[PDB]
This record gives C-alpha cells, sequence and structure tokens, in this order.
C-alpha cells in the first residue's frame, strides 16, 4: 500500500510506504482523532525483548547493506545469547550511534533534522556516580556550546535494568532559569520550573531569588537519590536581549541562554530504555520570542512591551498582541546575531524542514511529522509548513516521554 | 470516556459523544492522518440511488436522533414518521424531511462541523427552504434574497438555502462557484496573475461561456448555476447587493492607495449538506468573516493576492533577509487594517483573539450539556500568532457526527454537456 501527501501551495505530492514500518501506536482510533492531545495512549521481560533487539539489528544491518551477512547472523546470536543469560543486552558503540541519530530522525516533532546525520554522540554507559554524570554533562556542555557556534550532541547514561535503578537528570533541560512564588501571589523568574525549584531548594541549594537564576543540576545513578551541581559559570553561555531599532528594550532586562539541551526523556533503541539522554542542538527563536517570554503561564511580557510601544490596548482588535509579539521576536534574532550565537529563524526553519521531508520521501520513503508541533506559533500560514500535508507515525528507536522523577521516586536518605 | 486538558488553564474535559460517530476519520491506531485535507471517502451511503436497506437505516437513525432530540422518543408521531418514510422510500427510493426535521438537519449539521471556529452561534441559523425550485433562474431568486437577508446593510445573519436534494446523480443542483461572492483571476500574457488565482480555472470557465471579464483585479465573479442536471447558467448579481470594504490603515495614510478592497458575505457554496442518507449539493451558507480569513490567507498566501512584497516596500523594511521579519511585520498591519476597515464601515467582523475565546466557551459549553465537541485543532487554531490564542493551548478530539457538511467534487470534474 501507499499514502499520498500533497502541499497545497505547490501542488507537490509525495508517496509515503514508510509508514508500513509503524511499530507503536499513534493513540488515535479509527473513528477518533487525538492529533492534538500532548501525551497519549515495569520494565521488559526476556520474551518481548527478543523481537524488539532482532528488528533493530536486523534495521541496523540493513543501513550498513549488510543484511544477511555473517556478521549480522552472528550478532543475532551473540545478542540473543546475551538476553538469555542476563535478560538484557549491550549495544555496540556503532549501534549506539546509529540508534541516537534514528531517534532524532524519527522524532515527528522536531522541525530541525534536516540535521539529524550530524550529531555528536557521547557515549557515558560507564558511569556510576552523580559526580560522573556531571562530568560529564559539563564536557557535553562545553563542547556543544562551542564559544557560540553550537554543535547538536547528546550524552547516554546506562540503560534501565530492573528499573530500580535508573539513571535521570531530573532537569527538563540542562539549562534553565529557576522561578519563586512570592507571598503576593505574583512569581519571579520562569514559573514553568516553581516546583523544580523548590525540589533543589529543600536539597540544600541557596538560591539568588533573581530573575535569571540558572538553576543546579540534579542527577540520579543508579537508583540512589539525586544530587546537586552548579554548572560552572563560565560554561553557560547567555545572551543579552536588546532590539536593534528601540533603544529603550534593554531596558527590560531580558536575557536567555544560548544552549537548549532538553533532558527529561527516553531514548528506546532496540528494546533497550535510556532513560537519561539529554540533548542539544540551537534554537529557532520563537521557542524564546513566542513560547518562553510570551506565554501567559511564562515569562509573560507582552503587556510590558506593548506598553512601552505606546500600543492601544483598550480593545484585541487592535492587534496589540500581534503586534509586540513580532517585535520581540525581531529581537531574540537580532540579539543572537549580533553575538555570533547560532540560531535559525522559524522561516528558515520551515523551509529547510520542507527539504529535508521531500528528501526523506524520495530516500527512505517517508518522514513522520507532527504538523501541530512542526508549525511555529507565530505567523503559521506565511511558513510553507502551513500549507504542507503531513503524516505521523512512530518509528523504532525513538525518543518518549517518561513520568518526572520526583513522582515515583522512591527516597532513602535519613 | 477520553480526557482533553487546557494547558494554560488545566481545565479538563471528558468526551462521552465521541460514541456516536459514525464515518473514519482516516486516522487508526497506526498513523494519525490529522493534517491531511481529505482523509477519508467514508460514506453513509453509495455512489447514488441506494437500495431500501442501504437508506432506512440511515433515514431511521435521523428521525430517531430528531424525535429523541425533542422528548418524543417513540411516540406516536416517531412512529407514524417511521411509516411514512418507509412507504416513501419504497415507493420513490427516497424520502422528504419535514420542515422541522429539514432545520434541526441543517442546525446540527453546523454544530457539528469540527473545522468552524464560529460554531457558538449553530443554534441562531436562518434556514430558506428551496426544495420547490426547478430552474436556474428560480436558484437566483433564491440566492439572491439570500445574500440580501445575510448582508443586512452590514449587520450580518447567518443563513443556509437549500436546494432540492440529490435523486439519481444525474438531476443534480450545483452552485458552480466555490464562494457566492469571489473575486475573478485572469492569466496575463507574460506569465503572471490578476486578480485571485485560486480562481482563475472558473473564471476561464466563466469566460467560455459568455462571460464579458472587466479584466481587473476585484471583478465580482458572475453566479454559474445548475438546475435538475442541466448546463449550468450565467447570472450577474446585482451590485447593489454585494456589499464591500475599501481596505484603509488607523495609521498608514498610504494603505489606501494599494487599491485594496474585500467583500463582506463569506458564503460556502460548494459543500454539500448530508442529512439521514439524504444529500443536498446545493446549499450556500453565509456567516461574517474572522479577520485572518482575508488578511492572513486571502491576501497574504504566496498563492493568493500574495501582497505583502508591495505592503513592507512601502513600511521601509529590512527585506533582505528572512530573519529581519518583514513578513511578520507587513502581516500584522495588514490584518489591523481589515479590521479597522470592516469596523469603521460597520460590517460584521470578528478578529481572532474574540473568536477563539469564544470557541473556548463554546466548547465548555457543549462538553456541559452534549458529552462532547468534536474539534479540528488544525483548522481552528489560526493561521497567525497561534500560541498567544487560547486554542492553540486547548486539546481537542475530532470524530464525525452527522448530520453533517461534506466536500463534493467540482461540477466541472463530473458534469456531461449536454
Ligand atoms: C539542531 C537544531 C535543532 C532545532 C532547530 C530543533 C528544533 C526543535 C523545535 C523548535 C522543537 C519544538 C520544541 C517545543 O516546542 O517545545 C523541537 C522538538 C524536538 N526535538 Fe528538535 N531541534 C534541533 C535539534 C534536535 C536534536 C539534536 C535532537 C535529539 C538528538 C532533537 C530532538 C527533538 C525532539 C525529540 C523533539 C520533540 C520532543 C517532544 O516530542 O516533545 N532536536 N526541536
Ligand atoms: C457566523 C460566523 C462564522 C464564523 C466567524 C466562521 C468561521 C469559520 C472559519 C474561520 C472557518 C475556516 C475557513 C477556512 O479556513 O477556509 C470556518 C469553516 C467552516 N464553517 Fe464556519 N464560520 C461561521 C459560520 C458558519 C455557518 C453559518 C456555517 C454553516 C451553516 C459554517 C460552517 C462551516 C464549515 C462546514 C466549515 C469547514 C469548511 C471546510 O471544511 O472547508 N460556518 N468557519
Ligand atoms: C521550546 N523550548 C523548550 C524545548 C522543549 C522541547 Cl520538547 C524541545 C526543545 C528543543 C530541543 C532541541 C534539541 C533543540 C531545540 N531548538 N529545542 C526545546
Ligand atoms: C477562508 N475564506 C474562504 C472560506 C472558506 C471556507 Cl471552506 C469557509 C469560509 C467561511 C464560511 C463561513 C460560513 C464563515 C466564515 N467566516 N468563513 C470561508
Ligand atoms: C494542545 C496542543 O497540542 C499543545 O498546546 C501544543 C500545540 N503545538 C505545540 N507545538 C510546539 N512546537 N510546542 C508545543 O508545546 C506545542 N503545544
Ligand atoms: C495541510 C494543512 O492541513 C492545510 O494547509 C490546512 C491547515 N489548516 C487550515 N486551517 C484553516 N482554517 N483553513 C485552511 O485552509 C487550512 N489549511
Ligand atoms: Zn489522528
Amino acid at each position: 500500500r501507499f499514502l499520498k501527501v500533497k502541499n497545497w501551495e505547490t501542488e507537490v505530492v509525495l508517496t509515503d510506504t514508510l509508514h508500513l514500518k509503524s511499530t507503536l501506536e499513534t493513540g488515535c482510533t479509527e473513528y477518533i482523532c487525538m492529533g492534538s492531545i500532548m501525551h497519549p495512549s515495569d520494565v521488559a521481560t526476556k520474551d518481548q525483548l527478543f523481537p524488539l533487539a532482532k528488528e533493530f539489528i536486523d534495521q541496523y544491518y540493513s543501513s550498513i547493506k549488510r543484511f544477511g551477512s555473517k556478521a549480522h547472523m552472528e550478532r543475532l546470536e551473540e545478542v540473543n545469547k546475551e538476553i538469555d543469560t542476563t535478560s538484557t543486552y549491550q549495544l555496540k558503540d556503532t549501534e549506539l550511534i546509529y540508534g541516537a541519530k534514528h531517534a532524532w530522525r524519527n522524532a515527528s516533532r522536531c522541525v530541525g533534522r534536516i540535521q539529524w546525520s550530524k550529531l555528536q554522540v557521547f557515549d557515558a554507559r560507564d558511569c556510576t556516580t552523580a559526580h560522573g554524570m556531571f562530568n560529564y554533562i559539563c564536557n557535553h556542555v562545553k563542547y556543544a556550546t562551542n564559544k557560540g557556534n553550537l554543535r547538536s550532541a547528546i550524552t547516554i547514561f546506562p540503560q534501565r535494568t530492573d528499573g530500580k535503578h535508573d539513571f535521570r537528570v531530573w532537569n527538563s533541560q540542562l539549562i534553565r532559569y529557576a522561578g519563586y512564588k512570592q507571598p503576593d501571589g505574583s512569581t519571579l523568574g520562569d514559573p514553568a520550573n516553581v516546583q523544580f525549584t523548590e525540589i533543589c531548594i529543600q536539597q540544600g541549594w541557596k538560591p539568588p531569588r533573581g530573575r535569571f537564576d540558572v538553576l543546579p543540576l540534579l542527577l540520579q545513578a543508579n537508583g540512589n537519590d539525586p544530587e546537586l551541581f552548579q554548572i560552572p559559570p563560565e560554561l553557560v553561555l547567555e545572551v543579552p536581549i536588546r532590539h536593534p531599532k528601540f533603544e529603550w528594550f534593554k531596558d527590560l532586562g531580558l536575557k536567555w541562554y544560548g544552549l537548549p539541551a532538553v533532558s527529561n526523556m527516553l531514548l528506546e533503541i532496540g528494546g533497550l530504555e535510556f532513560s537519561a539522554c539529554p540533548f542539544s542542538g540551537w534554537y529557532m527563536g520563537t521557542e524564546i520570542g513566542v513560547r518562553d517570554y510570551c506565554d501567559n503561564s511564562r515569562y509573560n511580557i507582552l503587556e510590558e512591551v506593548a506598553k512601552k510601544m505606546n500600543l492601544d490596548m483598550r480593545k484585541t482588535s487592535s492587534l496589540w498582541k500581534d503586534q509586540a509579539l513580532v517585535e520581540i521576536n525581531i529581537a531574540v534574532l537580532y540579539s543572537f546575531q549580533s553575538d555570533k550565537v547560532t540560531i535559525v529563524d522559524h522561516h528558515s526553519a520551515t523551509e529547510s524542514f520542507i527539504k529535508h521531508m521531500e528528501n526523506e520521501y524520495r530516500c527512505r520513503g517517508g518522514c513522520p511529522a507532527d504538523w501541530v508541533w512542526i508549525v511555529p506559533p507565530m505567523s503559521g500560514s506565511i511558513t510553507p509548513v502551513f500549507h504542507q500535508e503531513m503524516l505521523n507515525y512512530r518509528l523504532t528507536p525513538s525518543f518518549e516521554y517518561q513520568p518526572d522523577p520526583w513522582n515515583t521516586h522512591v527516597w532513602k536518605l535519613v
């Protein structure tokens, strides 16, 4: 079978055969679509692991044009021995690199995947303690930041065993700003991080209580209680936000960090689960300018910017929010570019994604894509992805969500 | 039961209405087709004149639903109605709706339209019964009355006009226009396009049918009307019935020199209304605009009027690189002008902030009284400034309830001319 997707702007039609490889569920049924549900739908047994491992080893040997080779058959035999004797198995370095790159390639919600094959993979599977994790993460940050010429990277800590010895980075990103609830109901800093900030403070962090305090790392090795570490400040690259035309914009006191580094997801490769796998790229400007700065639940700066713009805020139909939103996003891009910190605007990023998508259809037979996430949160229809039909399905290796660790960890101290 | 969450407010709604869904969405548990324009060809009755065992179950389902809606399930009138529909199908292979059922069906087709952000208004719909029409001249009369009623000198009123249902598929009533009022598009000698590029093909059909085009940028197209399966006929809508808004900007005095205008009445005329197995192939309906339909899509789509270049030039923006966001900046100004112009001329219009807020309220109402509200996030979220509207943060479930509005093929792809 085949499925066709059409671009209603260009009338290009692409044919998807890759969807026949789909494994896990989307969340939809034949009579209900759940495409706008954010999170739809203890550890694998010996019998469950065998076919998952085979499927992955088969796809790896096919990608390197060695399917059916003597090395392919011996790897399957070796993997089967380990599952039989140890209830798990260990990836080769080549397989780990392949798996991590393809999990990115398969991330239907990621607009930056034209870069998927250029990923630096740091193997941290020899790590045993939270101090070791800190070292690996510091090296990752320094490598990826590269004095502003950002480089994509992932660091992979030991896989889950019995579920009682998980490695976890408790932070949602490696670098984020604290949030502090005030007695009067206001919030200082980032409201999204209020709960995690409370956890850090309880664990002994002495907070500066400012608007842009970089959070400490909360690292868990081998199922033990997590431990606090301060990222060396010289490793944290930040960009002060100014505007090319409004001299008053710098007086807002805004800044942001250069390195987006997601640290709470799970990497699944051949049935193995890597619960600590922080990965990083570079920003699309709207992530900061639209969501981080203008979500009502985040820094929520629309009103202040519109005030300083002298906009008429008495009625929605003046589009004062829309006008301020654009200027904020001009400032974000101008500031990063001025400081020579890698960033991509939503027009360039979506254009490249269409190129990537078309390439993937030609060479791979498809490209799973989540329109709801791919379309940028402003100016949707003036980007080419708005007009692009997409098919969403789940391929493995994959990045997956997992519960926040504070909701499942059983503590040990005192 | 299924839950949807709003990630801004943390409001959670619980959906049970989806248990009544009738048609496939196109998705499976392994593939989601939520961004496909036409994901499914699943129809409730086959291509044309159904046999009795194909039509009667659908009729019974709808009559059951209607008599349930008025607390008369199993009543004397319900059972007589079933026997009456049974005889009509036995003797004519179809049946005729009562006026009350027709009004109920049209309002519930709107209520069930998962792509429509305007549905808080669903029960305020004026229904014009045009099922006695026999000629394209009569269709023109019905459509003119609809336009005048709905326009109401700028105080727009929602309305639908319903022409005779399909019988054998050879006697179809069709409005060939996609909307009752649209602008012509013309292929220019050098290769460019004058007017609306979306309508170039339809414009050519009209010209080929004898229409004399004034060949400007905003020429209101004639009506191309098909009655009882015959060849379609051209009619000029009386210009005094076509309300238009010249577009100006509250700050930029040069904006009016761009020479832009638009019409006030959005009137979809190419969809099919499906009620109890009956297919009404000509059912023009109209409401009022959300400003982004004109200011974002009509004006700024690359394959429509494509005016971003012009506007940004007059604003003296840096058009050298995408990262200056000159497209985004001009886009906001255009949408400010559209709203300011309609409002200045007292022509009903809603902005995307007010419309999306109203739709969230409508969802909550529907979950409270009906147990659900089918909604297509991809269509409901406006095409600019998405995440600063509340619908962006609202999870939605999409499913297909009947009665409904459906797409149908363009008639020039199927009509065998006489
Ligand atoms: C290289 C530059 C990159 C850019 C410009 C980019 C861009 C983006 C954007 C804008 C999002 C949506 C984020 C949000 O709305 O919260 C996203 C999501 C995502 N990115 Fe990429 N990304 C990049 C690199 C990467 C890398 C290196 C990886 C992994 C190795 C990755 C994996 C993901 C995943 C898994 C998601 C979706 C997470 C989910 O399902 O919630 N991205 N990306
Ligand atoms: C009263 C004011 C109304 C407003 C503000 C409104 C708003 C909208 C908007 C913005 C769209 C998306 C249009 C597009 O992107 O092409 C839409 C679609 C739609 N509307 Fe409404 N609408 C209104 C009234 C109505 C009425 C009276 C009906 C039918 C009786 C209706 C039925 C539909 C349908 C079926 C669609 C989907 C069309 C498709 O799938 O192509 N609407 N509406
Ligand atoms: C939207 N800001 C927070 C956020 C959330 C998520 Cl789920 C992913 C990313 C993300 C990840 C990578 C590797 C690059 C990039 N540009 N963004 C950022
Ligand atoms: C998007 N502009 C063209 C267009 C296309 C479609 Cl499919 C529907 C509507 C539409 C229909 C009604 C009744 C009200 C309204 N505001 N828009 C307009
Ligand atoms: C409810 C809806 O699915 C949710 O708000 C989504 C919409 N699209 C998104 N798209 C991106 N890139 N990031 C997001 O967080 C979201 N949120
Ligand atoms: C491919 C995609 O589904 C298509 O471009 C859709 C996106 N969302 C839309 N939303 C509305 N309201 N109207 C549209 O025409 C579209 N087009
Ligand atoms: Zn779906």
